[PDB]
């Protein structure tokens, strides 16, 4: 090897008047900010329009197979769906000694501040798995099996 | 004349029985300590709400409470347990860590050992904020 081997991920606008976020901007932007870095090796631009789906799949595959040692994506939002798929995903990269770096929030997952970013986002979903519990439990009675309102 | 920096504990607790560690009582037991260890800091009040332990079924009254204490100027920094046991949701933590923040009012998430106040609490809300935009953007 030698280089750190750098992927980004994308999420790709379904429009047009967002040009920023097209598929064919986004692939020059990270083309060439990776290309800034001499240390630094493009491994492949993965972009799904809208965790996300096929090509944040063929990346994460890429990750298991050894190809990229960093992934740089805008925003936790456009990294994964929810709270528990981030944590997974996060988690996953890191046990292999893969970062991500989230841009707008500046996070490398391997720093300190990654582990801090994991223990928040832990806390988050402990607290939305029970609140959805909660909410089920509290919907089961809110169903009208006594005859409240209508005979049977 | 200058006062010891006043320190509110917020708490669920249970009254189960088989966890008695949560108890009220306990609770007080456990501040009372940690504030008695420190000579320049004195207990503003408990604040507690009854919750029923390792859920969100819990009581709001005490945490409201505490909340106009804050903004009413009685209280310099408040320990918390974990942001799952303070707040009900993200935007809420959200909310009330920026509130009490404007007044630089810390938090002290003790589980996380995050203090609002500081660079970690700085990081604490920008991922909070990710957080919610993304449930706004999935
Ligand atoms: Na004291």
């Amino acid at each position: 090897l030698e280089r750190l081997r750098v992927a980004a991920y994308c999420r790709v606008s379904t429009d047009s008047e967002d040009q920023l976020n097209s598929y064919k901007s986004q692939v020059q932007y990270y083309t060439d900010m990776i290309k800034k870095n001499k240390e630094w090796v493009l491994a492949d631009i993965y972009a799904d329009e809208a965790t996300k789906r096929e090509d944040f799949q063929r990346m994460i595959n890429d990750c298991m197979n050894g190809e990229i040692d960093m992934v740089f994506t805008k925003s936790i939002s456009r990294f994964a769906r929810n709270t528990l798929d981030t944590l997974k995903y996060v988690r996953m990269l890191k046990e292999r000694n893969i970062a991500v770096y989230f841009e707008d929030e500046k996070i490398n997952t391997l720093t300190m501040d990654g582990e801090l970013l994991l223990v928040v986002l832990s806390s988050v979903a402990q607290q939305e798995v029970e609140n959805i519990s909660a909410n089920v439990k509290k919907g089961l009675k809110m169903k009208m099996k006594r005859g409240e309102l209508v005979g049977f």
